[PDB]
């Protein structure tokens, strides 16, 4: 009677605890900066064009598109890297090509079968399939549903589910709201299972580099 | 040599660390309440009789049957909601019915495949299957074994093991003992790998809820 | 537009952590003691000649010529047991043969489909299949190779790579370079995700009894 009081109790505080934690997670969603450089339609499109090809030639073909159309908002070949990406409980690999603090573009996918959680979205974010499949499992449901090559599932702000993806699973993704914020949940897995501080290093590193490049490219149209 | 020495004692400091975790474990858990409300084999007949049927179906029955036989100890038609549940790998979803200091019952299951650790049990857990497979691989053995719906695949006190569900398996779950000491478990992957805060809230709202429930019957009768 | 800067800088003290303990890694790893027992050819042949066989005799004829061709390097029958082994989001058991400071040999493998992190390597290893398929990922790279009975994959000092394990897969697992360093990546799942505090009582027991008989060995030979 007394510990089920005392256990009553600590439930309470934890959920009012884990209440404050969401409801700051949604303020700085919020308040974030709507200053946005490209839209989820324009990537949709161009990744739903080169879709029927070889996903390699249309990761080439879409990033010459991307940097021909937004000169200066896209790395350079010698800032383009494949870096692992271990995240609720899913392993997959991205190659960022813009990224800044309210936007960012990659290419995502795993050449195995792998699933996880979605993670918490607290930003908008779009993936148009180039090859393999996408099992999404929306939450307060019993049933799953299927993409394919050329669709485009968008991830809104509050949706949590359970990603699955086929071996050979490629895609495009663009993610825009609070950025950084999502740099935790890309990391979680990293810092507390896999212990690849050497990848840690990698995201890091080109997630500076695309915030110079963004602040070069500022600077130059501003200078 | 030396380093050896150092690694050795590291070693044997973990060791006896760990050994009074789990001693502190055991003693909570035997020293914990034996007040039952319900017994594993009446959730298991209550689940194996409505296994036939659609999973939908057999989950409403089985709440239904549940309210009518304990009407103080389940939840609200209100208080229904589907968490998901984030644990030692694997992701599924639960719906709970009754929880309180000593027992809990709850709808779990996946619509995807999924696996991973059991969790070290320190209650005793029994899965009654609607739908899917469970593939149970105990400690120490080499080789699994399938369970299917009909089936109850009991998780003993000390029983450590790997599970694993295929897509769109979904049971009634029945545990008894220290309940708390599964919390940690079930909110590890919630709270290093997902970072879904947001379950979290729900977990332990409808715990909550679920010992609010308990308590209000408690003092009602 | 300051919030950008403010990140960068943030990024780079993350990026110095990293590469400090990547380079302490590294280091560590080199001029590291180099007195090694077995050879990981040895232990190739010695699995890849049994692997037609079933793998628990398999097991027992590799531990029986393991203990005549180096006595008082592998453990007793009464200390060998099977512990759970959760670490980069897969499940396996392992059972311990031999571990030093500079080596040990296990025999692993899972009864399920499991697959995940590598864990970043920061010593050399060797797995040579009895039996299932191995599934490696490396790095940079957006294909995957198979490996069957009797195929030795080496993951060498850089390497990280994903990988998976079907159901029924079993191995022997040799590895060379400074053994602690790997220890973290084998108990983070435990510590963060299982929170099985008697797997890492078995595995820290196991680990103190290899090492006690390294050390009686020694003793006994220049005793």
């Amino acid at each position: 009677s007394v510990d089920t009081m005392a256990l009553w109790l600590g439930l309470r505080a934890v959920l009012v605890v884990a209440g404050l934690a969401v409801l700051l997670q949604l303020i700085r969603g919020w308040l974030s900066s709507k200053s946005y450089v490209f839209n989820r339609e324009e990537i949709a499109r161009l990744a739903k064009e080169h879709s029927g090809l070889d996903y390699e030639v249309a990761f080439s073909k879409i990033i010459v598109e991307l940097r021909k159309k937004h000169p200066g908002h896209i790395l350079q070949d010698e800032d383009l890297q494949w870096v692992f990406v271990n995240a609720g409980g899913w392993m997959g690999s991205m190659c960022l090509l813009h990224a800044s603090l309210t936007e960012y573009v990659l290419l995502f996918g795993t050449a195995v079968d792998t699933g996880g959680h979605s993670g918490r979205y607290w930003a908008e974010i779009s993936d148009t399939i180039l090859s393999g499949t996408f099992r999404q499992w929306k939450e307060g449901t019993t049933k799953s549903e299927i993409f394919y090559p050329g669709d485009t599932i968008v991830h809104e702000v509050g949706e949590a589910t359970s990603v699955q993806w086929s071996s050979g699973t490629w895609m495009v993704e663009y993610g825009r709201g609070f950025i950084p914020s999502t740099l935790a949940f890309a990391l979680a897995d990293t810092i507390f299972s896999t212990q690849d501080f050497l990848t840690l290093f990698y995201t890091v590193k080109v997630y500076s580099k695309a915030l110079l490049l963004e602040a070069s490219t500022h600077l130059s149209q501003l200078g």
